[PDB]
C-alpha cells in the first residue's frame, strides 16, 4: 500500500527512492477505512498506536516489508510503483531516465492514464501525510537538483527518507537508485515492463480458472444415478455421464470405463449415495475412474 516514492529526473539523470512496506488489514470494511484515514492523515504516529487502535476496531494487521517498490531496470531506467490490491488491482508506476519521466496508471489489466514528462522535475507518490512532508522537505533542495551531482541528489533523497521513516507506513529499509544515461527507447522499455505485468496477471488468472475447473469437477461427482450398461466387461456410460482418470483441471475423459465385480453384459450400473453397484443384483462395482455429471 501507499508509503512514499520520490523520483527525480533531469538533465543529469534520474534518481528514485522508495521503501518496501505493505499493510494488510483483515476485518470490517468500515473499520478498515477508519484505520486507513488516521494512518494516512498523520494522526497515527507509530506502530504501537497503529496496533492499539486496530485491536480496538477488531482489525488484524499484517505488515510485510519484502515488497521492493522501486527498481533499477538498467543503466538508463529506474522505476517505482504504488499499488492497492483489493477487489481491483490499482497501480501507479513511475519510470524515469535522464531528462524524462513517465507515470502510468493501471486498473487491473487496463492502462487508464499515462503521463510523459521531459525536462526536469520531481514526482512524489504516497499517502497524503508523507507526500506533503516530502514535498515540504523537498522545497529546500529541489531547486538545486539540476545543478547537483547525482550522488548529492541521492543524499538529499535519503535524508528525506531518514527524516520520515519513523512513520509506520514506511519500512525499516528503503532503496535508492540512480541512473545517468539516456534511454533511447524509453517508451518501449515501459511497454515491455507493462506487458510483463499483464503476462503475470494472465498466469494468475489461469491458475484461478484451473482451480475453478477442479472445484467444478468435484461438485459434479455423481452421488446418485443410473449411469450406464455393462458390455465387454466395461461400463458404457449414458449420455449424461462421463468418466475421468483423476481430479485435475483438464483430465482424460472416458465414455467407456473399466470396471470390476460380479456382473454380466446388459447389467445396468447405478450409484446410490456414492456407492456404485449393479441395478437389481445390488452387487458391488469398483473402478479406478471417477464418474461425473456431463
Amino acid at each position: 500500500s501507499m508509503s512514499l516514492i520520490i523520483c527525480y529526473y533531469g538533465k543529469n539523470g534520474a534518481v528514485i527512492g522508495g521503501d518496501r512496506r505493505q499493510i494488510f488489514f483483515r476485518g470490517s470494511e468500515e473499520n478498515r477505512k477508519i484505520l486507513e484515514e488516521k494512518l494516512y492523515s498523520g494522526e497515527i504516529k507509530s506502530e504501537e498506536e497503529l496496533y492499539k487502535l486496530a485491536e480496538k476496531l477488531n482489525i488484524k494487521i499484517i505488515i510485510e516489508d519484502d515488497r521492493e517498490k522501486v527498481r533499477k531496470i538498467s543503466d538508463s531506467v529506474v522505476c517505482g510503483e504504488v499499488r492497492s490490491l483489493g477487489i481491483d488491482a490499482k497501480r501507479r508506476r513511475v519510470y524515469a531516465t535522464k531528462g524524462k519521466c513517465a507515470i502510468v496508471d493501471i486498473l487491473n489489466d487496463t492502462v487508464t492514464n499515462q503521463t510523459i514528462k521531459e525536462g526536469f522535475g520531481i514526482v512524489v507518490l504516497g499517502n497524503r501525510f508523507l507526500k506533503k512532508k516530502a514535498e515540504e522537505e523537498l522545497k529546500r533542495t529541489a531547486k538545486l537538483f539540476p545543478m547537483m551531482p547525482i550522488q548529492q541528489i541521492e543524499d538529499a533523497i535519503k535524508e528525506i527518507f531518514e527524516k520520515l521513516k519513523w512513520h509506520p507506513t514506511v519500512s525499516k529499509e528503503y532503496d535508492i537508485y540512480s541512473v545517468n544515461k539516456y534511454e533511447k527507447n524509453f517508451e518501449e522499455v515501459i511497454k515491455k515492463d507493462i506487458e510483463s505485468l499483464f503476462k503475470y496477471r494472465e498466469q494468475l488468472r489461469k491458475q484461478l480458472i484451473d482451480f475453478g475447473k477442479v472445484m467444478s469437477i468435484v461438485n459434479k461427482i455423481v452421488k446418485n444415478g443410473e449411469i450406464g450398461v455393462i458390455k465387454d466387461g466395461k461400463l458404457h456410460l449414458y449420455d449424461d455421464y462421463i468418466a475421468i482418470d483423476k481430479i485435475d483441471p483438464n483430465p482424460k475423459v472416458f465414455k467407456v470405463v473399466d470396471v470390476e465385480g460380479n456382473f454380466k453384459d446388459g447389467d445396468i450400473v447405478v450409484i446410490e449415495n456414492g456407492d456404485m453397484k449393479i441395478k437389481g443384483t445390488n452387487e458391488k462395482v469398483t473402478t479406478k475412474y471417477i464418474i461425473i455429471h456431463k
